[PDB]
RNA sequence: AAAAAAAAAAAAAAAAAACUAGAUACUAACACAUUUAAUUUUUUUUUGUU
């Protein structure tokens, strides 16, 4: 609802196409921060809503090291960037499970401690 | 220009109020297009990763 507020102003001026859009600030980014998730949605189900706008190559759900349950945020890289422009813009502010999730562009830095979680995820997304 | 008179009835201290609706004049240099670049409507069960 912070970002959703911008695009309405922006589109109203007829900004139309990325060169003039703030989404142009990125261009080298693909992962999207996915916020305000519900707690029970897992990686496979976050890999439900987000293929509407593209083809995910990677995904990471943030979850406590001990109890292993959702922190409530994820980082999902689309194969073709412009999905990111599409997901951030279009699906931000949308309700799942009563709470409206947030998306925004992100630069994502991998953490050693999850290293196995990368192949464990990749192998599934490597199936396709 | 100009040269009077005379025969014992009256007097007066100068319409409202209320009700309900309608009719028309009028009063305040009243206000009538700019208003928006520091500052509080922005609210949620804390939860954005070398």
């Amino acid at each position: 609802n912070k970002i959703q507020q911008i695009n309405d102003k922006e589109l109203q001026s007829g900004i139309l196409s990325p060169h003039q859009s703030w989404h142009n600030e990125y261009k080298d980014n693909a992962y999207i921060y996915i916020g305000n998730l519900n707690r029970e949605l897992t990686e496979g189900d976050i890999l439900t809503v987000f293929s509407e706008y593209g083809v995910p190559v990677d995904v990471i759900l943030s979850r406590d090291e001990n109890t292993g349950e959702s922190q409530g945020f994820a980082y999902l890289k689309y194969e073709d960037q412009r999905s990111t422009i599409l997901a951030v813009d279009n699906l931000n502010g949308f309700k799942i499970g009563g709470r409206a999730l947030k998306i925004d562009h992100t630069f994502y830095r991998p953490k050693r401690s999850l290293q196995k979680y990368y192949e464990a995820v990749k192998e599934e997304l490597d199936r396709d």
